[PDB]
Formats: C-alpha cells, sequence, structure tokens
C-alpha cells in the first residue's frame, strides 16, 4: 500500500510545515508537524490543560470508537530548542493520505510548553526518526512509519518541501516525476536514533567546493541549517555588513543585501540552496536587520540539515534493513 499527503507552510517564512492526519473513528483531522528528528506522535487533546490551548484542534479519544487507553503508559519529551510536553497514551487508528495504521500509539498531551501553545497552526507532531527515540514508558512504542513498513510497497517515505509553497510527503513509493536527474544515496548511521549522514563538503556562492566531511542529521522538524562555526563564518563573510549578534542569537545581515547560494555535497553530487531560501526576514517588525537561515551548530552539539536545506531537494528516507538517504535536485 502507499500514501500521499500535501504539506503546507504555516507562515510566510516557512517556519514549519503542517500535514493533515486522520485519527480515530470517525476521523478527527488534525494538522501535524512531520518531524524526522523525533519519534513521538503526540497531539493536543481534550486532556490538555485548558490554559495551554490557544486555537489548536484537539483530539478527543472519548469520541473515537477505536481508541484504547494504554494502561500505565506515560510520555515526556524535550526538544533541542527547549520545547517540551507530556501526558498519557492511547492506541487508535491513524491515516495519512490514504495509508492506514491500526493500533498506533497516540500520545495525548496533558501539558505543553509555551512555544507550542503560541503556535495555533500546529496540532501536534508526527515523529519519523527511528523508534529507539520514542519516549513512552515503561513500554517503548513504534513510530507511524515503523508500524506501516510491512504494508508499504517499498519501505520508504519521501519529503518534497516547497519554498513558500505546498509540498508532498509520500509513503511507500518514489515519484520519479518529482525530481530531475538521478537520486544520490548515502549511508545512514542509526546509532543516535537519527537519520544521520555525512555531507562531503560545501561551497559558498560561485566559490570553490571545499571537500570536508560534515556529519549531521536530516531533520524536517528544524527550520534552519545549523553547521560548524568555520563553515558558517565562511558563508557570512561573503555578505556585506553581516555579523553575529549575541542579543539576537545568531547571524543577522542588512535586509538590502543579496545573499549568495550555499552548496552542500552528497557523495559526488551537489545540492544548491538558492540565496533567497536563506533570508528569514526582519528580526522585528520594521527592522532593516534580517535574520539568516544558516547558523552555527556550536551551541547545539550536532549539525542539522533542517528545512532550509531539505526544501532545496527531493529527499528519500529509505527505511530498508540497511537505511539510506537519497537526495535529488528538483
Ligand atoms: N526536530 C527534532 C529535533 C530537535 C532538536 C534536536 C537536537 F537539538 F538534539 F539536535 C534533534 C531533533
Ligand atoms: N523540532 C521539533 C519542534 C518543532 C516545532 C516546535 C515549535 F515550533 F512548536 F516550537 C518545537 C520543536
Amino acid at each position: 500500500s502507499t500514501g500521499s499527503a500535501t504539506t503546507t507552510p504555516i507562515d510566510s517564512l516557512d517556519d514549519a510545515y503542517i500535514t493533515p492526519v486522520q485519527i480515530g473513528t470517525p476521523a478527527q483531522t488534525l494538522n501535524l508537524d512531520f518531524d524526522t528528528g523525533s519519534s513521538d506522535l503526540w497531539v493536543f487533546s481534550s486532556e490538555t490543560t485548558a490554559s495551554e490551548v490557544d486555537g489548536q484542534t484537539i483530539y478527543t479519544p472519548s469520541k473515537s470508537t477505536t481508541a484504547k487507553l494504554l494502561s500505565g503508559a506515560t510520555w515526556s519529551i524535550s526538544y533541542g530548542d527547549g520545547s517540551s510536553s507530556s501526558g498519557d497514551v492511547y492506541t487508535d487508528t491513524v491515516s495519512v493520505g490514504g495509508l492506514t495504521v491500526t493500533g498506533q500509539a497516540v500520545e495525548s498531551a496533558k501539558k505543553v510548553s509555551s512555544s507550542f501553545t503560541e503556535d495555533s497552526t500546529i496540532d501536534g507532531l508526527l515523529g519519523l526518526a527511528f523508534s529507539t527515540l520514542n519516549t513512552v514508558s515503561p513500554t517503548q512504542q513504534k513510530t507511524f512509519f515503523d508500524n506501516a513498513k510491512a504494508s508499504l510497497d517499498s519501505p520508504v517515505f519521501t519529503a518534497d518541501l516547497g519554498y513558500h509553497a505546498p509540498g508532498t510527503y509520500n509513503f511507500g513509493f518514489i515519484d520519479t516525476t518529482a525530481y530531475t536527474g538521478s537520486i544520490t544515496y548515502t549511508a545512514v548511521s542509526t546509532k543516535q536514533g537519527f537519520w544521520e549522514w555525512t555531507s562531503t563538503g560545501y561551497a559558498v556562492g560561485s566559490g570553490t567546493f571545499k571537500s570536508t566531511s560534515i556529519d549531521g542529521i536530516a531533520d524536517t522538524g528544524t527550520t534552519l541549517l545549523y553547521l560548524p562555526a568555520t563553515v558558517v563564518s565562511a558563508y557570512w563573510a561573503q555578505v556585506s555588513g553581516a555579523k553575529s549578534s549575541s542579543s539576537v542569537g545568531g547571524y543577522v545581515f542588512p535586509c538590502s543585501a543579496t545573499l549568495p547560494s550555499f552548496t552542500f555535497g552528497v557523495g559526488s553530487a551537489r545540492i544548491v540552496i538558492p540565496g533567497d531560501y536563506i533570508d528569514f526576514g526582519p528580526i522585528s517588525t520594521g527592522s532593516s536587520s534580517c535574520f539568516g537561515g544558516i547558523q552555527s551548530s556550536a551551541g547545539i552539539g550536532i549539525n542539522i540539515f533542517g528545512d532550509v536545506a531539505l526544501k532545496a531537494a527531493f529527499v528519500v528516507f529509505n527505511g530498508a534493513t540497511t537505511p539510506t538517504l537519497g537526495f535529488a535536485s528538483k
């Protein structure tokens, strides 16, 4: 079987993408943030502290004839940006774009951090990293992808994120009409539970390609591109007036500048990120200082190929027994 769903940016900056997901019987449709950097499927629900809900659609297990409380199970998660949430666990039917999984763990949020409350467009997260990272205790639970794997025509999903435009998540097949040229596959390490791989180098604008190994994770749930301080300094040195701002928390640049492209290596192939993708607009309304989409990973501890990088490519997440990541231009 296969599934296909459209994913839509939540705002004019592509800060995140939401994808409709059907939960329960009859269906309750929630718009979830598909996150290849985590492994929990959690939702705002009728159980979420009332003051912590501000416009989100909530899941109501009591109105679902297929929902079952998973007795004794709890979950608690903390994201690299400091966000967190926690609650209890149901099992229910979950469908993404025609693809149905029965008995999926649906983690009902009883408490959510402020950054989730303020994001009215995101009803929850759908984790797509490896199931070793799932936070359900005392019995760890499988992701939606792991539960669907056997029924899929091919154990793959693909991410085709749009620049200021809708895109597509496909499960179980590779749309050969959605990319140009060939797909380049590269090895994945699952040892930290992430889709972790090694980029073969980079270039800034029309500059010389620098061959150097950059280990990092493919993370649809992270907005920006976080790379080592040496790489990030080389990029922003090519932008007149750009500087790192401690008060802002990253590189900023004059909103009147034009940004160079950024190229990253996948084996012998090159993915080019157009400079416009790196512009995240003024740091506050009316400011003439703009925030950069390439930032240092020094404070994070791991390099992150977030949406800025991924939306420049057609990306295959191959969950075969030896997992791989495929990248193609589009
Ligand atoms: N998108 C989920 C996510 C967020 C943060 C991290 C970090 F910070 F641990 F790298 C990994 C995965
Ligand atoms: N990387 C996971 C993640 C995704 C979104 C958010 C936000 F936007 F709600 F803060 C936090 C953490």
